[PDB]
């Protein structure tokens, strides 16, 4: 995957006029959206073929999917029925639940991003102990993309080295959640930021001085 | 809440159609439904109305929330606005983000689940290690409606060992994942089923026999 700018925009505003007019705002900057539940629980899946008319961009569908195997496999069906190009699911709930997506997604032509520490303070209850393990997991099961947390550089640094250098890592907590999104670009291939960008009085500009801040990583 | 017949079916079907029509045919057997991604990201959150307008039923939102506090926020916000009774959270990714469900369901008057241990084998591998934690952070947090697994009934018997007989626990993983009905009711105040029911020749029939077989427990 090509992220522009190494950019990904966290799109959870939760009205359809917003979300449209802020990601139209920002759309010379970035050609990849996250969409999440914020948003799709909202205004329904159409959003998403809603992006891909008026933008093009490429979206990756962030449903943290956490379910058994048969039921991941039916969310990745609706998800990528709708358009999504990419699909977020856990490793904590185990590999079975993570096969279970990339089959779909290997069918549909589609990708998985498995996500293997989280960017909260919770996370550090049971995630983290397990993220070694779910990285290593993810290896094992050929996932090529990878979630990890921009807040602990050492963690993302310990991820990228289990995942490798040719594994795609993205990575939320830029901004917002106190991440930088320089030092997290030494370990991910993009960042994802959303209310840094969406919150902003001018979700533009946000967006430039992010990119300019990181313009020699470009 | 109180479960009709003990039983709560799981209408993972992905054509509104077929789920308005099953759950019609079963409703005089159950009157709570879970209502899941499959069949939200299908057919729209407009299904929980349509189920409220033409059932007398409860819908237990299954979305296993399981994002940072802030987007958990979001996530039953959304939720409960489209008329959900309830939402199902998962406790893995920690305190922070149960916590910030039970904050919108106390502000909304809904309920929260809290998912613990899982009723699939990739649950071994991660969650299974955590669940009593999680069980006992629920319990800290004053979580009062679990979820655990039908399937092992030892795992089970834990779990509702940590939360008391106070507290409210439904289960999953009857029929089609091998667990028992009866056993799974000396623990969960509920079970939930869904293909037993929904894939059957003849659900109302499937729910009768369900609810036959554990008559004595009601
Ligand atoms: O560990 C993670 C994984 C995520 O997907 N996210 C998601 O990334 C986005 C971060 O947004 P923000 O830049 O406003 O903090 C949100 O959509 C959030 O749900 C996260 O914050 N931490
Ligand atoms: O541990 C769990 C937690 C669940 O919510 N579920 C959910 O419960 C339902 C079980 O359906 P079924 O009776 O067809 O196996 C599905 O909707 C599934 O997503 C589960 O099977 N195991």
């Amino acid at each position: 995957m090509d992220v522009m700018n190494r950019l990904i925009l966290a799109m959870d505003l939760m009205n359809r006029d917003d979300a449209l007019r802020v990601t139209g705002e920002v759309r010379e900057y970035i050609d990849t959206v996250k969409i999440g539940y914020p948003l799709v629980l909202s205004e329904g899946m159409d959003i998403i073929a809603e992006f891909r008319k008026r933008f093009g961009c490429r979206i990756i569908a962030d449903f943290k999917v956490a379910d058994i195997p048969e039921t991941n496999e039916k969310i990745c069906r609706a998800t990528f029925k709708a358009g999504a190009d990419a699909i977020i699911v856990h490793g904590f709930p185990g590999a079975d639940s993570v096969r279970a997506c990339l089959n779909v997604a290997e069918e549909m032509g589609r990708e998985v991003f498995l996500l293997t520490e989280m960017s909260h303070p919770g996370a550090e209850m049971f995630i983290q102990g397990a993220a070694d393990e779910i990285a290593r997991m993810g290896v094992d099961l050929g996932v090529k993309n990878y979630v990890g947390p921009s807040v602990r550089p050492e963690r993302l640094s310990r991820l990228r080295e289990i995942i490798g250098q040719d594994s795609f890592l993205i990575s939320p907590g830029a901004g917002a959640q106190g991440g930088d999104p320089g030092e997290t670009l030494r370990f991910a291939d993009a960042i994802i930021v959303g209310r840094s960008i969406y919150l902003a009085d001018n979700p533009a500009a946000a967006a430039a001085g992010i990119i300019e801040s990181i313009k020699d990583l470009l």
